[PDB]
């Protein structure tokens, strides 16, 4: 991670943890072109990787939140052939399930009514957005699953861990 | 008491528009105008709207929102208890007694998300924050005991229920 340590450095600052302005900025500024990271995407995405809970991401964070950006920039890529910085809602279907998301139809229209345009087209930032969201929610999910089935019997306070996480908070 | 209730009926006749039932941007004119920045953000309010929406609408009418405030009043009361410095914050310790106060009884875990989630970077908690978190408390504990119909005290979810969910309901 040569000089991928060092632009973490450059944008982590004294405290070298990574808080959502930041992130937007080295985003914006590294994976580049209305085709923009926008700070509401990258809220969700510190909420969603900050593993140790200190509300900003470090290095191991920062490197696991970009192995993931890249491996969903490829599946956006592959779906955007006419390189239109969008895919149609059809092909979002693909995207997720490619992106290892099974989902069912009741999904994929709210999918689609969340992050699509009024052309129905999907842009990366959302694109990206509702990933950060679905992996988010999927390991949240997945802590109480170790054993894998897709099923969690859940007591009260178990339940409320895990709704209190998955609600964000932005102010 | 009833005379809160004439006053907000004002209020609603005031800016409830013909509906006289307040939505989420209402709902935040409202609580930071009968106040006087700090004050209820947007997210906030929506909160408030789905803890207390009892009849489905997606608005509050007047009692519920009344019911809404008088939960509000309850809450800053335990607030003000712990803010001694009046700093318009509490600290981390003091939210666990504040929230323990308040009736929820919760575990260490939970504890360090709501910090993770609800307190800035000096380990603080705003009115606002407070107050939202304590209104989702109140939310989750009501869904799980709707989801809880044999009332055994657990609930069965598989992962695309719990997609579903986090997709509207939260
Ligand atoms: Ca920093
Ligand atoms: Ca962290
Ligand atoms: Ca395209
Ligand atoms: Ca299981
Ligand atoms: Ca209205
Ligand atoms: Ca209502
Ligand atoms: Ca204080
Ligand atoms: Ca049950």
């Amino acid at each position: 991670q040569q000089q991928f340590r060092n632009i973490f450095k450059q944008i982590a600052g004294d405290d070298m943890e990574i808080c959502a302005d930041e992130l937007k900025k080295v985003l914006n500024t590294v994976v580049n072109k209305t085709h923009g990271f926008t700070l509401e995407s990258c809220r969700s995405m510190i909420a969603l990787m900050d593993t140790d809970g200190s509300g900003k991401l470090n290095l191991q964070e920062f490197h696991h939140l970009w192995n993931k950006i890249k491996a969903w920039q490829k599946i956006f890529k592959h779906y955007d052939t006419d390189q239109s910085g969008t895919i149609n809602s059809y092909e979002m279907r693909n995207a997720v399930n490619d992106a290892g998301f099974h989902l069912n139809n009741q999904l994929y229209d709210i999918i689609t009514m969340r992050y699509a345009d009024k052309h129905m087209n999907i842009d990366f930032d959302s694109f990206i957005c509702c990933f950060v969201r679905l992996e988010g929610m999927f390991r949240a999910f997945h802590a109480f699953d170790k054993d894998g089935d897709g099923i969690i019997k859940l007591n009260v306070l178990e339940w409320l861990q895990l709704t209190m996480y998955a609600l964000e908070h932005h102010h």
